[PDB]
């Protein structure tokens, strides 16, 4: 009735399951490549979602499981290990002293499921490889967030598997304002919606309204699901924000991800795309650049709306591209 001592080794790791910066590739190693089921159930127990939604925990096991199988661990960078480092920066996000009992219970379930779901059966090319290559899946969505909506397609219909289906007993209005939320969150992960969630973001933050003890104000299904979309967005682009080790790490998974997608380029029509071979594509530059006009100007914004708390990540991101800058020969 006691662990193994590996079983042991990994609750230890995750006793850092609240802080930014936890070693989610060592959570990988000492969980047998199940860091996405082991970060899940962790939270959930510890957010106790398993009684407030009465969710069987053999059920929760069962789905997690299945939903981790169907992330490629031949793709180097979009698999359950992204999940699981998206699913636990959301986590962190959703403690922040600003947000502090603003969120339901439903609300919190709904980010957290779609941070988990988030890149599920990601092939490791992009939506514009797949438009290009006449690829079913493109075909199968007409072209529009291609990799969004299949994610989100599967996620949800693994919950049909045998014993899968952790919401099983919550009202049809429970699920029908879930799944809601779950779509809405996940299709705001396609880069191309980037910009406009940005500019919503800056609006709230100069229109911004606070509660007594300064928390924020969010009184709308827009305003409220505009927050969890942009948190959601944060982690998913939350890999220069951490130490270094892990931000390089997640670096060298991008670009062998990037670059194996040349040698795919290389035959099927298509020219290259830019900063992406290492026949003239300095990786060192790409990272500052990806700092400069995406990550930076969304965390800064991120910032401002839970100011002061989010200034050390901030300060991080702020050191790495620093450190990425110098490397520049
Ligand atoms: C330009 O940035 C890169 C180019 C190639 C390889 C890697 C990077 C940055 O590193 C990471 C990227 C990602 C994600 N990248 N993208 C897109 C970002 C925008 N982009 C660009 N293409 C060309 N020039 C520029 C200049 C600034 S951005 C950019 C295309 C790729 C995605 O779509 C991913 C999917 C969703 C979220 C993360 C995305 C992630 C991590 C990186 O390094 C750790
Ligand atoms: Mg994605
Ligand atoms: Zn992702």
């Amino acid at each position: 009735g006691v662990k193994t001592e590996q079983e042991d080794v990994l609750a230890k790791e995750l006793e850092d399951v609240n802080k930014w910066g936890l070693h989610v590739f060592r959570i990988a190693e000492l969980s047998g490549n199940r860091p996405l089921t082991v970060i899940m159930h962790t939270i959930f127990q510890e957010r106790d979602l398993l009684k407030t939604f009465k969710i069987p925990v053999d059920t929760l096991i069962t789905y997690l499981m299945t939903l981790e199988d169907h992330y490629h661990a031949d793709v180097a960078y979009h698999n359950n290990i992204h999940a699981a480092d998206v699913v636990q920066s959301t986590h962190v996000l959703l403690s922040t002293p600003a947000l502090e009992a603003v969120f339901t219970d439903l609300e919190i379930l709904a980010a957290i499921f779609a941070s988990a779901i988030h890149d599920v059966d990601h092939p490791g090319v992009s939506n514009q490889f797949l438009i290009n290559t006449n690829s079913e899946l493109a075909l199968m969505y007409n072209d529009s967030s291609v990799l969004e909506n299949h994610h989100l397609a599967v996620g949800f219909k693994l919950l049909q598997e045998e014993n899968c289906d952790i919401f099983q007993n919550l009202t049809k209005k429970q699920r029908q304002s879930l799944r809601k939320m779950v779509i809405d969150i996940v299709l705001a992960t396609d880069m191309s919606k980037h910009m406009n969630l940005l500019a919503d973001l800056k609006t709230m933050v100069e229109t911004k309204k606070v509660t007594s003890s300064g928390v924020l104000l969010l009184d709308n299904y827009s305003d409220r699901i505009q927050v969890l979309q942009n948190m959601v967005h944060c982690a998913d682009l939350s890999n220069p924000t951490k130490p270094l080790q892990l931000y390089r790490q997640w670096t060298d998974r991008i670009m062998e991800e990037f670059f194996r997608q040349g040698d795919r380029e290389r035959e099927r029509g298509m020219e290259i795309s830019p900063m992406c071979d290492k026949h003239n594509a300095s990786v060192e530059k790409s990272q500052v650049g990806f700092i400069d006009y995406i990550v930076h100007p969304l965390w800064e914004t991120w910032a401002d709306l839970v100011h002061p708390d989010a200034q050390d990540i901030l300060d991080t991101l702020e050191d790495n591209r620093e450190w990425y800058q110098s490397t520049i020969p």
